[PDB]
RNA sequence: GGCGCGCGCGCGCC
RNA sequence: GGCGCGCGCGCGCC
């Protein structure tokens, strides 16, 4: 349905929108675009683990000022590093309304959850 | 023997506040424990924002007796023609006496034993 | 990241 | 007290 944006809870500075949000395996989610890479920064998990499909390298913060809020974490998936974000980080709001609400768990969170696809990250890489 | 009752020990100074088998539940959701017994284990003082709610009158917060410990138990109303305190299962670790076993729980409905419904004949017989 | 629990605390409703 | 929500810190399992 209609797009709406993502915001950091702590600085509340825009992060990505959710027509840029990809699901894997019905539970995980990334966020397609270069743009959205200088949002955010990486740094070391302390520790690394290996869960479902991914190999968990490190966590993810807002790439803002005084900021860094953790946003979650970056993973290798198949052929793929991608970044994998908690909804319980951001603020989702309406673009339409300036309406803002939070969500505790993706599953609460109701819009279209676009399925991640390899074939959709090759061909706007290649 | 009944090996069902339960001591329900102070969560953060572990000393001993009262059985399971003193504990009276009003209106299946508020649990008050009887006795001059525990009225020794804690101390009160005045509410933040409280008061009216329910059928009672928030009157003040309780916590440990205990002055090196002092943690929340829950709070004094007044109820009917009665002046009660009321706990939170949140603020006690339970221990099973028969194994030793203790368990946190952080809703009452979670923590299942023979739930005794407060009676005023009960108030009152012990008073006299 | 998902799920779950713990510790400390704030706010609303009754 | 019950119920809901939020803030900060930590742990377990995958
Ligand atoms: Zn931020
Ligand atoms: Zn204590």
């Amino acid at each position: 349905k209609e797009n709406k944006k993502l915001l950091c809870r702590k600085c509340k500075a825009l992060a990505c929108y959710t027509a840029d949000v990809r699901v894997i395996e019905e539970s995980h989610y990334t966020v397609l675009g270069d743009a959205f890479k200088e949002c955010f920064v990486s740094r070391p998990h302390p520790k690394p683990k290996q869960f479902s499909s991914f190999e968990k390298r490190a966590k993810i913060f807002c790439a803002r000022q005084n900021c860094s809020h953790d946003w979650g974490i970056h993973v290798k998936y198949k052929t793929f590093e991608i970044p994998v974000i908690k909804i319980e980080s951001f603020v989702v709001e309406d673009i339409a309304t300036g309406v803002q609400t939070l969500y505790s768990k993706w599953k609460d969170f109701h819009f279209e959850k676009i399925p991640f696809d390899p074939a959709e990250m090759s061909k706007l890489e290649h």
